[PDB]
C-alpha cells in the first residue's frame, strides 16, 4: 500500500 503520499482521514 502507498506509504509516500501520507494519508490522514481516508485510511483503509
Amino acid at each position: 500500500h502507498p506509504l509516500k503520499q501520507y494519508w490522514w482521514r481516508p485510511s483503509i
